[PDB]
C-alpha cells in the first residue's frame, strides 16, 4: 500500500478563525460585523488570518463582488497588502474604486504594481481610473545595454529581471493603455511592436511571448486604422509627420498588416493609376491594350519628360503606374537586345581576340551605364542596411559587377590583342574568353531579374512572394545536403585517388565526367563533388565506379559509396525537403495575401517619388496638421474603445 | 519612468449628471423621474448629457432591455438620434416597437439606415417591423458603372463610397429581408449572389467581405430548396420559368450547392435514366452488359431514329443516358478506327505522294464532317463566350481546325503531286508530311478528349474535376519556370554561340540534341530551349556542356550554369510545385463533391435536349405557374424561418 499523508502541513486556523471566514465567504454582514467588534476588544481574533489557499477576508470578499463587507473590512483596519492586484485582476470597477479610496502568500510576482497588472487584464475602465490618479511605469532599458544597472540584476537575480522586463512589456503593448496615456497611438504600436519583435529575437527564451506581444501592437494599430470613416480621416492619418510619411513609417517597421489594410490599400491603389481613373472597372484586352501602347511609347515618354517636364506629354511618366510601365518596357528592351547579342546579326568574326563592340553590345552599353549609376544612387539615398535588406538588390549589385567586369576584360583584350588567331588555339584564360562567360552570366541575372516584377500582378504576386519565403528553409536543407555531399566526396576521392589516369590515355583526349565516355569521377577532390552533384540529377553514369585495374573489392567498395550516397541524397534528403517544402508553404499560404500585399505596396511606392523617373538609358542623360491628426486619433480611439466592449460582451 | 496621464481628456459630467447616468443605469425609476422632472423646470441638467464611451440615458435604457426607462425618457423629450439603430442591433423588439412609436459619437456610420442594420443583424422580427412600415434601400449601381454620380461620390470620398455599397449589399443579401420583400427568393439569392462574386472581383479590395456575402446568397437559396417536402413542390420550383428552366438558371449561375442538392439530384436522376425505371438497383455487371448492348446497337438506334423518330424502336435514343451511352459509342468506334488508321491494314504505299484516301480515311472523314457540324451548331446555338468557358469546347476547336487543315492539305497534295517519288528524297514542307504531322496531332487530341467523359463516373468524376481545377495554379507555376528557362537559355546560348559546328562536322551528319552523340546543344536560342527542356527530363547528356577546343574556362562555365539551372528547375521549382499542388489539392478535395456534381449535371443537361440526338456520322444525314410556385415558395418561406429560428435558439 501507499500512504497519503499531508507531506507538506501547513498551520490550521482555529474554529473561530474558520468561523470568521466561513462567515466572510457565506456573506453574512452581521455576523462578520459582531466576529470583528469582538475581535477588536481583545487579542481573540486575527483579522489577517489565512485560508489555506492563502485568502484572507478581504481577498474572500473580493473574490465575491461584496463591496458592503469590503467596505466594513476596510473600515475595520484589515491588512489591505496585494488586495488591489485581486481586485483588479477580477476586473470589477466597484473593488478597484473601494481599494483605491480605502510576507504572505501572494498570486502574483513581488514586481506587478497595480497599473501593470491593469495593463494585463486590458479593462480600460480600470485601466483609465489607475491612470487618472498618476502613476508610472519604469521604462525598460534598450535590448542591447550594458550598464551597470541591467548587468547587475540579470546577475544577481536573471529571472526576476527577464520576468519583470516581459511584464513591463505586456503593459505597455496592452491596447487600453496605448488608447489612454499615449499621445500618437499608431506610431507607439508601431515601434511598440518592432522593440518587442526585436526583443523575441534576442531574448531566446520567452520568444514566443514577445512575440505574441507584438502581434498584439501590430493588430491594434491595423483596428485603428480600420476605425477610419471617411477618405479625409484616412489622408490625415497616412500623411501625418511626427507624403505617406505614417505609411513609410509602417514599411519601415515591417507592419503588414497595417499596409495591406483595405482602405489604405485603395487609397494607395488610386496614387498608383493616376492617370486611369477608371482602370478598375476596365476590360482585361483593353487594360492590354493600354500597357502595350504606353510601352511602346517609352523612348517618347522619356524623351518628352527630358526635354520638357513641364508639359502634357512631358509629366505623363511622372505618373507611378505610366512610370513602372515604361520602365518595364526599357527593361524588356535591354533583355531582348541581351537576346540579340547572341543571335548572327552582324556579328564579328569570332577568330578575333579582342573585337570591338558590335552594334547590338553598343546599344547594350548606354543600358548597362545606366543600371550602374541607378543602382549607386540608390544605395547611396537609402543606404547599405536597406539596400541588402532586397535581396533583389544584391542580385543588381552581383549583375552590375558582372558587367563591369565584362567592359573592362574586353577593353583589356582590345587594348592587348590585335591579331586573328583561331580561336581554337586561345589560351584558357584568354581575357575574350572571360568576358564573355562573365556576359553570359551577367545576362542570366538580367533575365532572372524579371521574376521581381510579378509583385505588381495580382496572380503570380502572391506565388512569387511565397516563394521567396520558401528559400530560406530551402536554404538550410541545402546547407545539411553540402555537408553530406562532403563527406561522401572525402570518401570516394579517398578511395579512388590511386586510379587517377592521364587526359592522354583517355579515348578522346578528354579527362572527367563531361566525356562522352566519363572517365576519372573521382580522382581529384573537385572532380568528385562534380560528379556527386551531377548523380544528383542522374547524369553520372554507373561504370564511373571501374577502374583499369579491375579491383573487384575496390570497385564494389566505390559502387556502394556512390549507391549509399544515393540513397541519402535522392531517397532520404530529396524528400525530407519535399515535406519541409509542403509545411513551410502550408505556413506561408495562411499569410500570401498580405505578405503579397506588403511586396506590392513598396514596390508602388517606389515609383511615386520623382527621383528616378527616367528609365534606363534616359537616367544617365505643422500645427495644423498635429491638431487635425489628434482629433482624427480620438475619433479613432473612441470608436475602438466602444468596438472593444463590444466584441468582449 | 514612463508618466502615464490621460493624453486626450474629454469634459467629464457633473456630480449631478453622473447621478443621473447611474440613475438611469441603475434601474431606480423614481430617481430618473425625479431628475429630469427637477431638469424641465431649470437648466440644471442636461437630458441629453455623454458618459465618455458616448452612450446618453437612452442608449443605457437600450443596454439595459429597460422598456420602462426608455418610455419615460421618450415621454420626457430626449434627444433621440441613432437610438433606433442601438435598438436594433441590441435586437429587442421591444425596444424597436417603443422607438418607432416614439454631432455626437456614434457606432455607426452615417449611411447607416435602421433597415439597412435591420438587414445586417438578420433578425425576422425586427426586419419585418421596419418593413411593414414602408422603407426603402438605395439601389446600388451596376459594377462597372462611369454615371457621374459614381464617380463624383467615389473622388469626393472613396472610403465612405465602398463603405456604403458593403452595407447595402449586406442588407440586400440578408436572407430575412429576401425571405421577405422579394418576389422570387430564389432568383433574388441567385442574381443577388452572382452580382456579390463580381463584385468580389472587381473590389479587390473588400474581397473576402463580397465573397463571403455570394457565400451567404448562395446558402440560402440552397437552404429554401431544402426546405421542400414533396416532389410536385421541387418539380414546381425547379421548372418555374419568370423544362428545369430554374435548374438551368442555377447552372447560369454557377450555383453549385443549390444544383448538388440531393433531391434536385434524385430528379435529374430519375430524368437521366429514363428507360431504366431500377439502374440504381441494379448490379454491377449486369449495368456493364446493358452499357455494353446498348453501346454495340448504336448505329441501329441512330439509324431508327433517323428512319422513323415516332417508334418504339425510334425514340429509344432520345432518352438522356441511352443517347450518352450512343453518343460514347460512336466515339469510342471514331478512337477505334484513328488507331487503325495506323495499322497496316489495306496501307497505301508510303512513297506516294499525295495518295488518296484509304478506306480507314474514308470511315474517319464522315466523323470528322460531322464533329465539324456539330460544333459549329453548338457554337451558333449557345454563343462563343459559353463556348469558351469550357476548355473541352476549346480542345474541340482545335481538334476539328486540326482535322479540316489535315483535309486541306491532302488534297492539295493529291491535286499538285502525282508521281511516286521515294520518301527519303521529300521536301521538309512537303504537304503530305505536314497532312501527317496535324493528323497525329489530331489524334492526340480526339484521344485526350476522352477525360471529359469521366464526369459521368461517380469513381473517376471527381478524381478528373480536381485534376482540372488543379490546372491553373500549375499554369501560373509553369510561367515562373518559362521565365527562369528563358533566362538560363539566354545566358547558356551567350556562352555557347561562339562553338556551333556545322551539320557535315558531326558524326552521322546529325546537328542537335536528337543524334545519337548530342552536339550544338546550346549554338541557337531554339536549340538551348529544347536542351534545357529535355533537361528537365534528364534526356539531356552531360557531355554536350564540352566545346571542340576544349576551353576548359568555358566548359566549366558552361557546366555551372546547367548545374545551376537544374538546382533551380529540378530541386526547388519541381518542389515547390509539388507543395502548390498538395496545398490546392487539399483545398480542391474539400469541395470535390459539390464540384462534380454541378459538372456532372451540366454533363447531363447536355443530353436532355432534342437537338443533337444523333452522334456523328449521323448528324450531317404562365399565370397558374406563377400561382402555384408563390404558394411554394411560401411554404418554403415559412418553414426556413421556422428552422432559422430553432438553429438560432
Ligand atoms: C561583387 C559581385 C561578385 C561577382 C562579380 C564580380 C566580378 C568577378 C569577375 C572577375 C574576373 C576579372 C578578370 C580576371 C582575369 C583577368 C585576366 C587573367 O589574369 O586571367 C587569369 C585567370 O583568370 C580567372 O581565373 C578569371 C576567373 C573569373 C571567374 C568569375 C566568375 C564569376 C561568377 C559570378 C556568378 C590568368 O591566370 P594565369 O596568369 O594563367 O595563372
Ligand atoms: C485554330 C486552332 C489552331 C490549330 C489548328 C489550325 C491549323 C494549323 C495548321 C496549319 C498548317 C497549314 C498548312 C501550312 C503549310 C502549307 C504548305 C507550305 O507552304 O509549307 C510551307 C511551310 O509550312 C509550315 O510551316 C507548316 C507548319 C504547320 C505547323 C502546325 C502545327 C499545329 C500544332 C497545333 C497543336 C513551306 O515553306 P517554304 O515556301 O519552303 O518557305
Ligand atoms: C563560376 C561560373 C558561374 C556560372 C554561372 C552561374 C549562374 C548563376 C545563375 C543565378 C543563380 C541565382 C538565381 C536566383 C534567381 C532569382 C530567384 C527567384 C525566386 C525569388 O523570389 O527570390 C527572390 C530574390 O532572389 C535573388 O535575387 C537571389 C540573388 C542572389 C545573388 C545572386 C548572385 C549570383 C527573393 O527576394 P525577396 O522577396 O526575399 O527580396
Ligand atoms: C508543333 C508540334 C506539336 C506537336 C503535338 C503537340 C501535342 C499536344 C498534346 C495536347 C496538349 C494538351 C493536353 C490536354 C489534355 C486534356 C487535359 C485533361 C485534364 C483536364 O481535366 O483538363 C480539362 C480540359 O483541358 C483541355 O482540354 C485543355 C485543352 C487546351 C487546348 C488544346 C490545344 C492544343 C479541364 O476542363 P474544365 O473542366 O476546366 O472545362
Ligand atoms: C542524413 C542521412 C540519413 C540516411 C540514412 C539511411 C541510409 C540507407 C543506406 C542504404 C544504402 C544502400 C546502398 C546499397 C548499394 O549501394 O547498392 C549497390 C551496391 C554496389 O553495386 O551493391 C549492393 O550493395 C547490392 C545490394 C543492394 C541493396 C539495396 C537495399 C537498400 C535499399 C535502399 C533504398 C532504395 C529504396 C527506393 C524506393
Ligand atoms: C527561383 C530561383 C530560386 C533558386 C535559388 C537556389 C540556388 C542554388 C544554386 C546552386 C547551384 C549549384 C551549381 C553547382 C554546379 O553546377 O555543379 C557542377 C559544376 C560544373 O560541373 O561544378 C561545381 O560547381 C562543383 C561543385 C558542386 C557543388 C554543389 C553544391 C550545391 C548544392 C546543390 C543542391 C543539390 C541538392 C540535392 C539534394
Ligand atoms: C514566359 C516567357 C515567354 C518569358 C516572358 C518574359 C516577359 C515577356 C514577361 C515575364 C514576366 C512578365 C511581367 C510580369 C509582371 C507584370 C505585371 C503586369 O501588371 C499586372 O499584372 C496588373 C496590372 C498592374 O501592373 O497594375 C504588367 C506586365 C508585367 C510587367 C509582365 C510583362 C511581361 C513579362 C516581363
Ligand atoms: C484505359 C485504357 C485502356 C484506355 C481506355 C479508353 C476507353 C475504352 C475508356 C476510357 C474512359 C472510359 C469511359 C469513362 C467514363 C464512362 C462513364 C461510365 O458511366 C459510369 O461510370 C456510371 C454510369 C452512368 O454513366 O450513368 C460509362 C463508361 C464510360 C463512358 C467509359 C467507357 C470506356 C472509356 C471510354
Ligand atoms: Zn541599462
Ligand atoms: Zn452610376
Amino acid at each position: 500500500r501507499i500512504p497519503l499523508q499531508i507531506v507538506r502541513a501547513e498551520t490550521e486556523l482555529s474554529a473561530e478563525e474558520k468561523a470568521f471566514l466561513n462567515a466572510v465567504e457565506k456573506g453574512d454582514y452581521a455576523t462578520v460585523k459582531q466576529a470583528l467588534q469582538e475581535a477588536e476588544i481583545y487579542y481573540n481574533v486575527n483579522i489577517n488570518c489565512m485560508d489555506p489557499l492563502g485568502r484572507s477576508a478581504l481577498l474572500i470578499a473580493i473574490e465575491n463582488e461584496n463591496l458592503e463587507i469590503m467596505e466594513l473590512l476596510l473600515n475595520h483596519s484589515v491588512y489591505v497588502g496585494d488586495a488591489l492586484l485581486y481586485a483588479i485582476r477580477k476586473e470589477v470597477v466597484g473593488a478597484v474604486e473601494l481599494l483605491l479610496s480605502y510576507t504572505q502568500f501572494s498570486e502574483f510576482t513581488p514586481d506587478i504594481t497595480p497599473i501593470m497588472l491593469a495593463a494585463h487584464t486590458n479593462n480600460y475602465e480600470i485601466i483609465k481610473l489607475l491612470v487618472q490618479k498618476r502613476v508610472t511605469i519604469p521604462r525598460p532599458h534598450q535590448i542591447r545595454c550594458n550598464c551597470v544597472e541591467c548587468v547587475s540584476s540579470s546577475e544577481v537575480d536573471s529571472l526576476r529581471h527577464s520576468r519583470s522586463r516581459l511584464n513591463i512589456y505586456k503593459a505597455l503593448a496592452s491596447p487600453s493603455l496605448i488608447a489612454l496615456s499615449s499621445e500618437d497611438p499608431i506610431l507607439t504600436a508601431f515601434r511598440l511592436g518592432w522593440e518587442l519583435k526585436e526583443l523575441s529575437k534576442v531574448e531566446n527564451e520567452f520568444k514566443a511571448e514577445y512575440e505574441e506581444l507584438s502581434q498584439q501592437c501590430k493588430l491594434f494599430a491595423k483596428d485603428l486604422l480600420d476605425q477610419a470613416r471617411s477618405s479625409r480621416e484616412l489622408e490625415i492619418i497616412l500623411n501625418h509627420r511626427d507624403d505617406l510619411a505614417k505609411l513609410k513609417v509602417a514599411i519601415k517597421y515591417h507592419q503588414k498588416e497595417f499596409v495591406a489594410q483595405p482602405n489604405c490599400q485603395q487609397l494607395l491603389a488610386t496614387l498608383w493609376y493616376d492617370g486611369f481613373p477608371g482602370w478598375r472597372r476596365k476590360h482585361w484586352v483593353v487594360k492590354l491594350l493600354t500597357c502595350m501602347t504606353i510601352g511602346f511609347l517609352f523612348p517618347m515618354l522619356s524623351i518628352a519628360y527630358l526635354i520638357s517636364p513641364r508639359s502634357n506629354l512631358g509629366l505623363f511618366i511622372k505618373k507611378p503606374f505610366i512610370k513602372f510601365i515604361c520602365h518595364t518596357a526599357s527593361y524588356l528592351t535591354f533583355l531582348f537586345m541581351l537576346l540579340l547579342a547572341s543571335q548572327h546579326i552582324v556579328r564579328t568574326d569570332l577568330h578575333v581576340q579582342g573585337p570591338p563592340p558590335t552594334v547590338v553590345e553598343w546599344m547594350i552599353l548606354p543600358w548597362v551605364l545606366g543600371f550602374i549609376w541607378g543602382e549607386i544612387k540608390e544605395m547611396w539615398d537609402g543606404g547599405f542596411t536597406e539596400y541588402i535588406h532586397d535581396w533583389w538588390n544584391l542580385m543588381d549589385f552581383a549583375m552590375n559587377s558582372l558587367y563591369l567586369a565584362t567592359i573592362s576584360l574586353k577593353i583589356v583584350a582590345y587594348v592587348k590583342y590585335n591579331g586573328s588567331r583561331p580561336r581554337e588555339e586561345w589560351e584558357m584564360w584568354h581575357p575574350t574568353l572571360i568576358a564573355e562567360a562573365l556576359f553570359a552570366i551577367s545576362n542570366i541575372l538580367s533575365s532572372l531579374r524579371l521574376i521581381s516584377l510579378f509583385t505588381a500582378n495580382s496572380h503570380l504576386g502572391p506565388l512569387q512572394i511565397s516563394l521567396g519565403r520558401m528559400l530560406l528553409d530551402i536554404l538550410k536543407f541545402l546547407f545539411i545536403y553540402c555537408l553530406v555531399l562532403l563527406a561522401f566526396a572525402n570518401g570516394l576521392n579517398q578511395l579512388y585517388f590511386y586510379y587517377e589516369t592521364r587526359a592522354i590515355d583517355e579515348p578522346n583526349n578528354c579527362k572527367g565526367i563531361r566525356c562522352e565516355k566519363q572517365n576519372n569521377a573521382f580522382s581529384t577532390l573537385f572532380e568528385t563533388l562534380q560528379s556527386l552533384f551531377w548523380s544528383v540529377f542522374g547524369l553520372l553514369n554507373l561504370y564511373v565506379t571501374n577502374v583499369k585495374a579491375r579491383h573487384e573489392f575496390t570497385e564494389f567498395v566505390g559502387a556502394t559509396m556512390f549507391g549509399t550516397y544515393n540513397v541519402i541524397s535522392l531517397v532520404v534528403l530529396l524528400n525530407m525537403l519535399i515535406a519541409m517544402m509542403n509545411n513551410s508553404y502550408q505556413l506561408i499560404a495562411d499569410h500570401a495575401d498580405i505578405e503579397w500585399k506588403f511586396a506590392r505596396t513598396k514596390l508602388w511606392m517606389s515609383y511615386f517619388d520623382e527621383g528616378g523617373t527616367l528609365p534606363p538609358p534616359f537616367n544617365i542623360i505643422s500645427l495644423i496638421q498635429n491638431q487635425h491628426y489628434q482629433e482624427v486619433i480620438r475619433n479613432l480611439v473612441k470608436r475602438y474603445v466602444a468596438a472593444m466592449i463590444r466584441n468582449s460582451k
